[PDB]
């Protein structure tokens, strides 16, 4: 809505790439985020102006609420700063979640294992695993109706090499002839109304494959794939935003590991 104020910053180049050693569009006209691809003080401008609120959600039950001090320390130094953050940890164990010190207009709530309490307190929700750490800069960016990251795995594979559930019995069934990238589940999110949407997809779902006696072989990650694969995202998220340095090591392709596995 409100005008952006006057911003000095290199103009843009009509004819230079801003990267020649990847793809950053989609088909379907969904931009592939990569370092060097966004002006970073653009967009913080254009989501301050909308005073955006962003939910963090993660699940640490059992041994994995150890994770949870290293998670939200990094995340407090690389996740959304500057802007409005709400952080929901969803655990079997609310007096094992760390007092982590947090920045102002950041809040955390641990509700112990409200649909429409989403939709009444944040605009966006980002849904990660637990077991990582933020290196760099995750920030506005990644935000749009909806998006999914390439898995680090797959990024450079063709389609019939993605783990994709192959069994015809599964919802989360896809051909070998169909799929545009191998997503991660460990990573995605959007806007309030299409995470819901998705998650809701996908529990019905796997309530039917539960029903038929069939698992999908990598279990949520599979239905996100088919979700994906027929709602496109508005965004794709490159590997910098999903990464294990130890298995893949630190390829020229990434200016920058933001969120990546915990040793
Ligand atoms: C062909 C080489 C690929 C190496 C990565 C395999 O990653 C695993 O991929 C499956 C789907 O095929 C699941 O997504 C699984 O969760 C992935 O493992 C997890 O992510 C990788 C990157 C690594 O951090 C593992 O320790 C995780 O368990
Ligand atoms: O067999 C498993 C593996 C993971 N998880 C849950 O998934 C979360 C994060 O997943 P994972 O360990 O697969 O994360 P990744 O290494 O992919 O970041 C954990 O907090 C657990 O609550 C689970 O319930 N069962
Ligand atoms: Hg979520
Ligand atoms: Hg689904
Ligand atoms: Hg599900
Ligand atoms: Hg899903």
């Amino acid at each position: 809505m409100v005008s952006l104020p006057r911003m000095v910053y290199p103009q843009s180049k009509v004819l230079t790439p801003c990267r020649k050693d990847v793809l950053v569009v989609t088909p379907w006209l969904a931009p592939i985020v990569w370092e060097g691809t966004f002006n970073i003080d653009i967009l913080n401008e254009q989501f301050r102006l909308q005073n955006t609120t962003i939910g963090l959600t993660v699940f640490a039950i059992k041994k994995y609420v150890a994770f949870l001090k290293l998670f939200l320390e990094t995340a407090e130094k690389h996740f959304m700063v500057g802007h409005r953050v709400h952080y929901y940890v969803f655990t079997d164990q609310p007096a094992a979640v760390p007092r982590v010190t947090l920045g102002t207009g950041r809040q955390l709530s641990v509700l112990e294992v409200c649909e429409r309490r989403f939709l009444s307190e944040v605009d966006y929700l980002v849904c990660v695993d637990v077991d990582m750490e933020f290196r760099d800069h995750v920030g506005v960016e990644i935000l749009t109706p909806l998006f999914g990251t390439l898995h680090p795995g797959f990024y450079g594979s063709s389609r019939e090499a993605f783990t994709y559930e192959r069994r015809p019995q599964s919802q989360a069934y896809i051909p070998k002839d169909e799929g545009d990238f191998y997503y991660l589940g460990r990573f995605f999110g959007g806007s309030v109304q299409e995470v819901q949407r998705l998650t809701r997809a996908c529990h019905q779902a796997m309530m039917v494959d539960q029903a038929n006696g069939i698992e999908a072989v990598w279990h949520d990650e599979s239905h996100l794939n088919k979700y994906l694969l027929r709602h496109k995202p508005t965004k794709v998220l490159s590997p910098e935003y999903l990464w294990d340095q130890q298995l893949l090591g630190w390829p020229a392709v990434l200016r920058k590991l933001r969120f990546t596995a915990v040793p």
